[PDB]
């Protein structure tokens, strides 16, 4: 079969991932005893946007849920699948001759067919006739709520389709569901964005020196995955902070645009991800900017290096996501003791959430076409009102299939540092006098993608971890990779 | 005073820059006979967006008649203007604690203060209040018609605005005309992104390799923008065409995404353009793939450099931009005739628009914050119905100050060559013999960014143009 490409050493994503992914949400909607048989999914792609009311175009980015259902790139589309014979219509726009000269070559239906490898292809303004040939009982459209972002998906819509019945209700919770669960297609998909951004990461941190400036790192970064990855977006904007930024979660934004100078003695914390045809990679990097660590920067980074790996240890089908977290504050807490940055027992460090000062954000959370995937909460997952807990993005036991990240951290934030020495619960466990010299410090990130396995997991990510391994990878001389 | 400024090599830019724009328009709303006293001036910067319903979060540009009255990179302001004394006030988003967690230091309004040079700073909720106790007359907001998009800009709007006078028809035509003259402040900033652009361009040149992909080039030339420019963005989606994509005039969008391979005997088209602090550049290079022009390369080449300096020597204050057009077509049609393309009268040619078949897009358009700048057809300047002028994205005379592109081109697209060849009109000037010999050629377009002067014009722009000075540059040339 057909398969998207975008040459050179670039992965071949055959167009079955996506027919796959359509086979399997009829299946999980048939099995729906709420589900009327000749019912009908109908998604809406996405279109073409502009800067405000100029005529610049953005690049255009198709919508996950669409994506996963069809993979389709062009803007201005529609998909319907008929539950109960799996079959899929894609419907594209009718282009005018003029598209000829500005934008490229007028496709037949028949082009996309085989492109895409539908059923049946049809153009946009017959969608409504088209459906109605058809005879459905219901159309079944796209609403639900993202529990990151806490926005409502908006629901398919066309001329005429209020003639239709139409539930907006059943998809949203299935769908999302699939997509939790990542096909031996989609797991080939990810740990090729993982590849790609696990080498992007490393011609960083061989190509890092002091005295650049943050965002240097993120072009590099963004170079390698488009020009030798094929990568043409990122996942995420790059989070390159050097110094106290490091102690910022999500850096880097217009805000704070990674416009600092790297100074000799800063840590580097690097979270850099690159997205291929819609599929997410997330990795974060720490490392000392002049490639050798201090005493203090290696205690830190070694307690991070520590809870990494017993997560990742410990993780298998059935463990709680949550009780994962935990591992890793404690761990972290029992670190920092040893560092002589905490005394007392930590036992009672857990019973007060002195962790969540070091760690304020969740320990991580489910990959997929989106950095921060769909499913997390489903309905009668709660979240944990509590600090640290609170901000985990999914309180899911584990199962086969599933994509996460582990991304412990260790930071040092003043506002919250401030809080617990406040607090005489929190502050008695608090060396004053040792934790000073940690102010300004920033913070230490470990961040791997992994895959839920029937025993374990399968480790995603390629990149130099121990304190060795970083310091020898740094100071490698290979002109592996010299733009002009 | 205080600059913007990314460090190492970067241009400094002076808030000075958006101080002038600010008091340009207050000058030239004082003289506005439908401007009374003790009005505001209220614009709404951008905010923030994510992808669809997602939380990823989309990077921020700001809006661009915001950034050109107050350069403020952050999402979430306001900004007003009182006429009469100039004074300026910036309204910033109040922050939650936990921005200091996850965004980085919660900023102090005499922080911004400071940083953008502007009169006061103060919370976006207090916009009404601060608003009622200056008792304004009216305020006075942005809503037109972008004539490039057809967009209607949206009118700020805050809670309790209903309690004001509200003029929403003043201000627009009046700020699009002040952004369509550049101060030198703004003319320096835009002959730095010319600058980098221009570099890296001549990189792109240097680095093309007969077997890559046409977005390897892209990469390249978005990493040096940023890397060496401090250009986070680009002005708009480069169009790296190579081979029969040099005739597809914005190739490179997420329909055709830049995915070709590069051949031997391709013609590469490649307009790319950083943007530095939300100014734009927007250049085009033509060259051949593997470094060498052949004759035929070198024929069609030199005529849009024929056309191309045949207009920016005739440029000046008082010229009619349509004539400039008209004026390469002719060109166009004379040079493509003396390859034995044509036959017959050029001026039988002309009456029959047939340079429109070889340049269906206009000859060039106001450059500035958008790269499709504003003001290209303010209220009496018509759109000239005739093939390759109606696409023209201003009908203007010209006068010192304004920023254009010059971008004739000759392409060799299908569908209008077989048009013409079906008209009788038109088909006779046709060799096909000739002809069928371009056929899949692509084409060529040559972009010099400009400003218009006292006697004539600054050319922004500096990469290799002549046969010559390409291939030169294409064997490494420094
Ligand atoms: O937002 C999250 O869940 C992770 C934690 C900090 C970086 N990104
Ligand atoms: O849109 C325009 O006005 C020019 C013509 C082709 C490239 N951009
Ligand atoms: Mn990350
Ligand atoms: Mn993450
Ligand atoms: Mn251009
Ligand atoms: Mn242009
Ligand atoms: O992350
Ligand atoms: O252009």
């Amino acid at each position: 079969g057909p398969s998207f490409w975008l040459g050179n050493e670039t992965l071949k994503v055959p167009l079955a991932l996506f027919a796959l992914n359509r086979q399997r949400l009829c299946e999980r909607l048939r099995k729906n005893p709420a589900v009327q048989a000749g019912s009908i999914v109908v998604l809406q792609g996405g279109e073409e946007t502009q800067r405000y009311c100029t005529d610049t175009g953005v690049l255009f980015r198709q919508e996950s849920f669409f994506h996963w259902a069809f993979g389709v790139t062009e803007p201005g589309c529609y998909g319907v699948i008929d539950v109960d014979t799996g079959k899929s219509t894609l419907f594209v726009p009718r282009l005018p001759a003029s598209h000829a000269t500005w934008m490229g070559k007028i496709h037949s239906k028949e082009h996309f067919k085989e492109k895409y490898a539908v059923d049946d292809v049809q153009y946009v303004d017959e969608i409504a006739s088209v459906l109605t040939s058809q005879k459905p009982s219901v159309l079944l459209t796209l609403r639900g709520v993202n529990t990151d972002s806490g926005s409502v998906c908006r629901e398919a819509s066309f001329d005429g389709i209020s003639k239709f019945e139409v539930n907006n209700t059943i998809l949203h919770p299935e769908i999302v569901e699939c997509r939790v669960f990542k096909t031996d297609m989609e797991l080939e998909v990810l740990r090729y964005t993982n590849k790609i951004s696990s080498e992007a990461h490393r011609e960083v941190m061989k190509a890092v020196k002091v005295g650049m400036k943050e965002y240097e790192l993120e072009s590099l970064f963004e170079h390698y995955c488009y020009s030798r990855g094929g990568m043409r977006h990122s996942s995420y904007t790059c989070i390159c902070g050097s110094g106290e930024n490091s102690a910022v979660l999500h850096y880097g934004h217009a805000g704070a645009p990674n416009d600092r100078t790297i100074q000799n003695g800063d840590m580097c914390l690097f979270d850099m991800g690159g997205e291929y045809y819609c599929f997410a990679s997330d990795i974060t990097c720490s490392f000392p900017a002049n490639g050798k660590f201090t005493a203090d920067q290696k205690a830190v980074y070694e307690a991070v290096l520590r809870s990494s790996r017993a997560v990742m240890g410990a993780m298998k089908p059935g463990v709680w996501w949550p009780d994962m977290h935990r591992l890793a504050d404690r761990i972290h807490l029992e670190e920092l003791a040893h560092m002589g940055i905490l005394s007392g027992s930590v036992d009672a460090m857990v019973q007060a959430h002195l962790g969540a000062v070091f760690m304020p954000h969740g320990l991580g959370h489910f990959l997929g076409i989106d950095v921060h995937d769909v499913g997390g909460y489903p309905e009668g997952v709660e979240r944990i009102d509590e600090p640290g807990l609170r901000s985990l993005r999914t309180a899911r036991h584990l199962q086969p299939g599933m994509v996460l990240t582990v991304e412990p951290g260790i930071y040092f934030i003043d506002h919250l540092l401030d809080e617990a020495l406040a607090d005489p619960a929190r502050a008695s466990f608090l060396n004053r006098e040792v934790l000073q010299r940690f102010r300004g410090f920033g913070g230490v990130r470990i961040e791997e993608d992994v895959v839920v396995t029937d025993s374990g997991i399968e480790l995603l990510t390629c990149v130099p971890r121990t304190v060795e391994e970083i310091e020898a990878c740094m100071a490698g001389c290979d002109k592996a990779f010299t733009p002009f």
